[PDB]
């Protein structure tokens, strides 16, 4: 066991360091809890970690690691933020006890070799023209879930899409490990926060209020029903300047081969210059 | 309320939830879970993977008979599969073993086909050239397996080393805590490595069948004089046999790697006797 201060921000980057430490915190009775990020992180992030560290007799470990495989070329992959030090400042005035922060050599040793497919969902809607995404973000979550072994895990329902994909994950391969929506956080206005949203200018970033507000009046019209919530929204959308609507989607809330019936979601992304941005909201049709 | 466990008794469970419990229990009260993964129709090569899981010091056993469908081939026969529950259960109170957990199709794909494991590129080697889907299946279900059970080891014979292989790869590359334990074949005594398709063999082909274990041994030792002389010294003594197809004859690294000139290295052959594949595999060291 690697040394592990309580109380302080610890910082381990191999991953047979963070799996003792958390393996012995979990013999000595504390609740190991997970929040897995790419960094770069924001106060969506953060309502993760202040969910996770609510749980009574809790240790926190956020992992930070921009995982290769779920990027389609090597251009995103460059260009993804990274902010190390905001990111361990704000670990550590959140109370955060554990940061993992592994290398792509320590968690791809062997290249791509066994890797998780995931089922049809990961072909549609993100996954529809990326189609490795999903078997990149579900082989890393797995791995991550193996070598910390955390009694729960944490993801955002702004990536409503992988969120559900990774409750397969946990039912299909009987991991035991509670898995944790948390809802998204939004600035002022309504705009989900991402760290994509620092790629707007002034004018896009007054324009992507609409996803937002095209998803909340869906929200409230659907008490007339799916075409009225779906054109409330696509309004909304048309009257946004220099938004281009990639898709917009109303499915059941497990997005799987199931016709939406009451209660369903409803997807956005679009596209403001080069940035391309998602949202999603609860949706019950009929109900007021 | 924890299922119930009875020392010293095989307890049967077809319920995932409950040998899970049962297990985290019993490694919280100071038992070692070792997990041999079945497929049923148990014979002495199972049994030695069972005995082998036995004499770990604080072993609690346990023993998963699960015809797996995922690893049948589009044309694999999953219901002319042999199936002798009563008696597979008898050999293991025999054995002493404590725990079989014996689930459904339904209980362990709930969901059907969705979330699966895919091998890396050895799986569409070897075995995998006729069965290009079979080890997905064998990694899914093994994966599940080590999940549910969340053993401290699980047992796998070096008679299918591919699949033995390919099971190391997958703990190594999804981190997996478990200890992977090779067992070596049970061998007939003229060889012929066991399995429970020898018994479909007629008596001419029973006979041919021992050039498999011959031909390997044979090169085991030819392999001092080099990979070339093993290799030819195998293929001979299957050439002095009749209605022997072979399909393969293959000298790799141990990891299924490259053939090596020198060092140690794995010879694996299949042939079919009939509508009979077998296969047979042995460590070889070359120089
Ligand atoms: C799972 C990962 C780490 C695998 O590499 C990767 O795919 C990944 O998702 O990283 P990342 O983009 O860093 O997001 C990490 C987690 O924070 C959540 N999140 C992001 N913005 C949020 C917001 N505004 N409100 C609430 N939660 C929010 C995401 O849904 C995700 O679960
Ligand atoms: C791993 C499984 C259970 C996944 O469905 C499935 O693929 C499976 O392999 O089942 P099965 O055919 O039942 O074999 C079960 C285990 O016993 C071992 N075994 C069989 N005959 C042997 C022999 N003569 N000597 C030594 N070990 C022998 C196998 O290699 C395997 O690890
Ligand atoms: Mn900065």
């Amino acid at each position: 066991i690697p040394a592990f201060h309580p109380g302080e921000l610890n910082v381990y980057s191999a991953p047979g360091d963070v799996a003792d430490v958390s393996r012995a915190l979990r013999l000595t009775g504390r609740r190991v809890m997970l929040v897995p990020t790419m960094g770069a992180l924001h106060e969506g992030h953060l309502a993760l970690v202040r969910a996770a560290k609510r749980v009574p007799g809790s240790v926190v470990v956020v992992s930070i690691f921009v995982n290769p495989m779920q990027f389609g070329a090597g251009g995103d992959l460059d260009a993804y933020p990274r902010t190390p030090d905001d990111d361990l400042a704000q670990l550590r005035a959140e109370g955060v006890e554990i940061a993992f922060t592994p290398t792509t050599a320590a968690m791809y040793p062997d290249g791509l070799r066994t890797t998780v497919q995931p089922g049809p969902l990961a072909a549609e809607l993100e996954g529809g023209p990326r189609p490795t995404h999903f078997a990149g973000v579900l082989t890393v979550v797995l791995k991550l879930l193996q070598i910390v072994r955390p009694d729960r895990v944490f993801f955002g329902e702004k990536d409503y899409q992988q969120l559900v994909l990774i409750r397969q994950l946990v039912a299909d391969f009987n991991l035991d490990v509670a898995v944790v929506g948390v809802p998204t956080v939004r600035e002022a206005d309504g705009l989900a926060m991402s760290s994509r949203n620092r790629y707007l200018d002034p004018a896009q970033r007054a324009a992507a209020v609409a996803l937002s507000a095209a998803l909340t009046a869906a929200a409230h019209a659907a008490t007339a029903g799916a075409q009225a919530a779906l054109d409330a929204a696509r309004a909304v959308l048309d009257a946004a300047p220099g938004v281009a609507v990639d898709y917009l989607e109303l499915r059941d809330i497990g997005l799987g081969p199931m016709p939406l019936n009451g209660s369903g979601r409803l997807l956005v992304a679009a596209r403001l210059g080069t940035t391309r941005l998602l949202d999603n909201i609860a949706i019950e049709i009929g109900t007021f």
